[PDB]
């Protein structure tokens, strides 16, 4: 029986997390994010040769289908996922992964992953290994690493970022999901340790030793490119986010692009940016209640202006309109800006006299929680048109040129 091997798999939320994934479902909205980007058309003088850090889901995972499916790049993506067993589904991120490799080869194009801890030093010996063996030299690097902690490759002390105000106490209002009512927290001001510990996992510093790697081991093309990831928001989140101890890291990154902007200009005109998307739904948003509450009014707002984008739209914009073409929406720190519709002033006011209103009697009148709760099921592959969801998979899904670290 086969069928022991077999399952049928469903989402398990436990609290706010769902710790199923389905694999099917996964590789339909992987393919689902290629066909976007192949409709939308080519990205011309992009990167050939790439190298995503955090290219499992979310926008590391928009960038690394990007750079393959629109511009034609060779992929060495890094990640940190569980792979199925028995009884057990592996992570969406395993998944979406072995779902990319398969599309790739379909497309002639090649696709090599490391799975393992992107912080530590013996990951980044892997992956130079993997360019030189196979690549010789990479174009372009995307950071895309989303952790809530770091150990650190020399002294070995395990950092927690923590997600609080600085300064002053804050009221949050946020959406609890599992219950479906809007609740209001006070979260305390992070101390000194929280906020050193939050710039030391989310801050540059780890982005800076993968360059400075790559760069000993001369497996960095002349004049490649960089670019780290970020979110800025607009006031509504500016007290835990921007300003609070998460921001704090955020801010390590405008001073850390620079020095790596140093180096790679010296190196055949080379670039490096931080580049500012938009709020989307992930897995773990929730990590602020707030952020269910505030993407569930930004959906609606941005459907009735025709603007609302996830991962892939995001991504692609990025590349086509500033990491490759000649319409670099830079702002006043040289920071690349892919975010401007979520900060246009009318959505944020609008945003913000919905934030007013919502209550757990009109959330469905007011906000698309709708939508929020379909895309955040999509994240794990469930939802998804053209899948049959009463069919029996084997959840060990296995990946070819995958290196384990
Ligand atoms: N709304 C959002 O989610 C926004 C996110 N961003 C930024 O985009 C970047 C990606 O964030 P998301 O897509 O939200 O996260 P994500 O959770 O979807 O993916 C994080 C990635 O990092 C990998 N990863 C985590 N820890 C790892 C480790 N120790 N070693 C190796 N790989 C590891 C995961 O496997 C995955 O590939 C972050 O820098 C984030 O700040 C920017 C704007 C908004």
């Amino acid at each position: 029986g086969s069928h022991m091997l077999e399952m049928i798999i469903k989402p398990r939320v436990r609290g706010f997390i769902c710790v199923t994934a389905h694999p099917t479902g996964c590789e339909a909205n992987v393919k689902k994010q290629i066909d976007y980007v192949t409709t939308e058309g080519p990205i011309a003088n992009g990167p050939k040769r790439v190298l995503v850090i955090g290219a499992s889901t979310g926008y590391g995972l928009a960038a690394r289908i990007t750079a393959a499916f629109g511009c034609g790049a060779d992929t060495l993506g890094v990640f940190f996922e569980r792979p199925g067993e028995e009884g057990k589904p592996g992570t969406s991120g395993w998944y979406n992964s072995a779902a990319f490799h398969k599309f790739a080869a379909q497309k002639g194009l090649y696709a090599k992953s490391i799975n393992g801890d992107a912080f530590s030093d013996e990951i980044k010996q892997l992956t130079i290994d993997a360019i030189k063996q196979d690549l010789g030299q990479v174009d372009q690097v995307i950071y895309s690493l989303a952790s809530p902690r770091r150990t650190h490759p020399k002294t070995g002390e395990v950092f927690n970022s923590a997600l609080k105000p600085i300064g002053n106490a804050v009221n949050l209002r946020g959406l609890d999901t599992d219950k479906e009512v809007i609740k209001e927290s006070v979260l305390q001001p992070a101390t000194q340790s929280e906020i050193d510990s939050t710039v030391a996992v989310m801050g540059g510093e780890d982005w800076q030793m993968w360059i400075d790697a790559l760069l000993d081991a001369g497996v960095l093309a002349e004049g490649a490119q960089t670019t780290a990831f970020t979110y800025l928001g607009e006031k509504i989140t500016h007290d835990i986010y921007w300003n609070g101890s998460i921001g704090a890291a955020k801010k390590d990154l405008d001073q850390k692009v620079l020095a790596i902007r140093e180096s790679l200009a010296a190196h055949g005109g080379g670039d490096a940016r931080v580049s500012v998307l938009k709020a989307v739904v992930g897995q773990a948003s929730s990590a602020i209640p707030m952020m269910p509450l505030y993407l569930s009014l930004l959906f609606k707002v941005m459907k009735e202006k025709g603007t609302h984008e996830g991962c892939i739209e995001q991504v692609y914009s990025l590349y086509k309109d500033s990491l490759c073409g000649d319409s670099p929406h830079m702002d006043q720190e040289g920071r690349l800006r892919a975010d401007y519709k979520e900060l246009d002033p009318e959505v944020q006011n609008q945003v913000q006299q919905l934030w007013d209103q919502v209550t757990n009697d009109n959330i469905y009148q007011l906000t698309d929680f709708v939508g929020y709760k379909s895309e955040f099921l999509n994240l794990f592959g469930f939802g998804i048109d053209g899948v049959d969801y009463d069919a029996d998979v084997n959840p060990d899904v296995k990946i070819p040129n995958l290196i384990q670290g």
